[PDB]
């Protein structure tokens, strides 16, 4: 509720904020489901609130308002665990668009749209375990959108059959992720 860097409960909801130091952004939780995050001239943070763990199932839904100025995502976000998986199903983004450097492995309609399916990989990053080496997994809607339902097992399954498999679930999340840029968001999960 302008809350430093950290990870917890409020009001059933996991919430989960990270960021590497730079000073720029607020992040407020709210009642609920409810965050904010104002970021002006950030560094690279991370931050939501839905479930932890989260599951292969969980349809999420999410309102509100995401307004980036620059380069920033809003995505259902998480990670699972042997492998160690980074996945990300983007809703909407600013002006750097998340397949630059990937790899297309092909696509998935759910929800009123068909997202491309892209595979990369990090090496020797932060991670849910520290310092790692892991594949990051990504859903990019064509059709950019702030409010919505996502049925995750959608893109898990369709992950699945172009050879992305996941481990066992960590945190699941709604999240707006920045990176060195300035924006707004209002968000609520359920």
């Amino acid at each position: 509720q302008t809350i430093g860097p950290g990870t917890g409960y409020s009001n059933g909801y996991y919430y989960s904020y990270w960021n590497d130091g730079h000073a720029g952004v607020t992040y407020t939780n709210g009642g609920g489901g409810s965050f904010t995050v104002n970021w002006s001239n950030s560094g690279n943070f991370v931050a939501g609130k839905g479930w932890q763990p989260g599951t292969k199932n969980k349809v999420i839904n999410f309102s509100g308002s995401y307004n980036p100025n620059g380069n920033s995502y809003l995505s259902i976000y998480g990670w699972s665990r042997n492998p160690l998986i980074e996945y990300y199903i983007v809703e909407n983004f600013g002006t750097y668009n998340p397949s630059t450097g990937a790899t297309k492995l092909g696509e998935v309609t759910s929800d009123g749209s068909v997202y491309d399916i892209y595979r990369t990989q990090r090496v020797n990053q932060p991670s849910i375990i520290g310092t790692a080496t892991f594949y990051q997994y990504w859903s990019v809607r064509r059709n950019h959108r702030s409010s919505g339902s996502v049925n995750t097992a959608n893109h898990f399954n369709a992950w699945a059959s172009h050879g992305l498999t996941l481990g066992t679930m960590d945190y699941q999340i709604v999240a707006v992720e920045g990176y060195f840029s300035s924006g707004s968001a209002s968000i609520t999960v359920s």
